[PDB]
């Protein structure tokens, strides 16, 4: 266990990398939708089952890619949406144009509760997908759909779970997904916008500033853009890592999942998932059954996420709660086994 | 055939040499090992003082955006800038999204006029395509009014003022390495900024999250995703050990053609250095308002005006002419395009 890493050994395929950027080099083109970005948002589409109503759209990072996405759709709607997000998630969805976010507590099923909305106006709701795990994703259909506001799913963590028969990127107006060297599908920065085609024009235009190419010399920002563009060079990277390793990271993370829920430790359940498959996860997230303290783990291990906002007491017993476990293609069933031990240990003492 | 950038093409030994270190760890970003190496490469080479620290970006945008988040977490409010109509629309957008625009006076830059009955923090003045204002015009206003002075060098990563890069002047100045700039390869930015501000600038490229309080960390909504990657660093830093000297040579030696051929009723955009700058695209000014349909080369007008009422911005835009400025570029091209001027002078 004192091999345990977080993230799985990355490393460049350079011949592939290589081959892959001699189609910038031909053409000077490396950015500003150079001839690589068509082609990982072709590979995504294919390779994750986005349907054909959703754009794919890659962005600079998953934070630019709910930035990008909110920006895109305040251009397009002509105001600054106002989303509710819950506290029991990564900073992203209060920064950028979500920098005065409502932040509201999450149920005990993991996600935003649609109770904490009753009284507050607002357009839209952001829901965390965490680690992989997803929601009663139908509630917040229902529930948006029934009260005319936008959906967001962040997805960051959750590129390949599936709900009710499809990828869970596929629900609610939008998701976004990371790249994050940090992510199973990851390798360096990245992000990805799967969005409703309404908006696709709108978003696209807004990783160039909310200038429109189309319009020529008449062209006009937008000061709800930015520069939230995914670089050719990155999308090589990301690319070439999952031509090589996506099946692998699919298949070894349903597998590692698999050894956790059949041989749960004592006083600890999975987090709250609603996948019939197993989700491919970003760590293994289990809940011990009262608070505990990281330190009394002897093993690589962490606690997601910190709340936003501190006074939400379903997301603070779960931060109190969580043990956050390495899941990786590197991790060897011996390991899983080992750890399974440990926290059967840490259950007796505690 | 012109182009505006010149050919960029990795070294891919040397690219390969500089990821080996991210290979060794497995660290690609949130400040892996090529950060420090392209912000050393940049102190050294662009002369950056040692008040000031280098903070490498995802892009110039970020340079600009990470700068005021980090500057506004350490003030504890939302600062209110001040930009110029003739600049890149950076600085109306995220943190500045709502930035108030004024227009520039006849030396390029905001018009210190034009802020004399409003409410602010900070200015932002823009250095056009590698030409200067007056640098401490600017810095002796923001001085007696206790007001936060911003250079955007996007476009303005070696020119020189009273003797040092333009950089060093004012609280802080960006710089972009977009492919589009003669220092750029694919995306990348650069804040050059007072130490005083270093510390929750480089926090606020991951979030707000000091990792020195470890699980105390603490986010700010002034902050985002703004590092940039070690990959990119790479690209970035590869292509300026190959190429930096001959870009600020070669730049400076096409000024000079245009500087001693200036075609008929063009002259050279406002420029307060004393020594020629390294421009990102030849601007001239014609003397009256004229369409670039009407040039028969590869050229453009930057900038359109953020505010399109702000009358000189709009002259300038309507009057000026950017040309391809790049290493590709030869002695024969440059005399052509002046020829070219010169006719389209004398037809119009
Ligand atoms: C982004 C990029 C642009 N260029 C060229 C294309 C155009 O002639 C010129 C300007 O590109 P452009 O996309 O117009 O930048 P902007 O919209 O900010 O003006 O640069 C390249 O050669 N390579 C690149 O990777
Ligand atoms: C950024 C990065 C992190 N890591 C490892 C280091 C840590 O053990 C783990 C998490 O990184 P960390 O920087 O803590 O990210 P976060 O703030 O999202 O938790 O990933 C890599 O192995 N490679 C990388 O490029
Ligand atoms: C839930 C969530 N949302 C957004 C992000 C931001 O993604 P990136 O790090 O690619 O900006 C993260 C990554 N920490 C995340 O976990
Ligand atoms: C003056 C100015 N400011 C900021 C930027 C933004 O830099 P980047 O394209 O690297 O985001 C640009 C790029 N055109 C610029 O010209
Ligand atoms: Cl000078």
């Amino acid at each position: 266990l004192e091999k345990l890493t977080w993230v799985s050994e990355k490393k460049p395929d350079w011949s592939n990398v290589q081959k892959l950027i001699a189609a910038c080099e031909a053409t000077n083109q490396y950015t500003n939708i150079g001839p690589i970005i068509s082609q990982l948002e072709s590979f995504i589409r294919d390779s994750f089952l986005i349907e054909e109503s959703k754009a794919v759209i890659v962005t600079s990072n998953g934070t630019s890619a709910l930035h990008a996405l909110v920006g895109g759709i305040n251009r397009q709607l002509g105001r600054e949406l106002k989303f509710v997000t819950q506290s029991f998630t990564f900073p992203s969805s209060n920064q950028g144009p979500l920098k005065d976010s409502i932040i509201v507590d999450i149920d005990e099923d993991g996600g935003l509760d649609l109770n904490a909305v009753k009284n507050i106006e607002y357009d839209g709701i952001i829901v965390t997908n965490i680690h992989g795990n997803v929601v009663d994703i139908n509630k917040y259909v229902d529930f948006c759909m029934n009260h005319n506001k936008l959906l967001i799913f962040d997805n960051a963590a959750t590129g390949y779970t599936f709900y009710l028969g499809k990828n869970s990127c596929n629900y609610g107006h939008a998701s976004i997904i990371s790249f994050h060297h940090t992510k199973p599908f990851g390798f360096g920065e990245g992000g990805c916008i799967i969005v409703d085609r309404l908006y696709e024009n709108n978003i696209r235009i807004g990783l160039n500033f909310g200038l429109d190419n189309s319009l020529g010399e008449k062209s006009q920002y937008s000061n709800q853009a930015s520069n939230y563009r995914m670089c050719d060079l990155n999308a090589a990277f990301i690319l070439s890592y999952l031509q090589n390793n996506y099946k692998k990271i699919i298949n070894r993370h349903s597998e590692i999942y698999e050894i956790y829920k059949n041989n749960l430790p004592k006083r600890f359940k999975l987090f709250p998932n609603h996948s019939k498959k197993n989700p491919v996860c970003s760590s293994i997230c289990l809940l011990f059954d009262k608070p505990f303290r990281l330190d009394k783990i002897p093993f690589l291990s962490r606690k997601y996420y910190k709340p936003l906002d501190l006074s939400s007491p379903v997301s603070l017993d779960f931060y109190q709660r969580i043990l956050c476990i390495p899941c990786n293609i590197d991790l060897t069933d011996r390991q899983i086994y080992e750890i399974i031990g440990v926290l059967n240990e840490f259950a007796d003492k505690n």
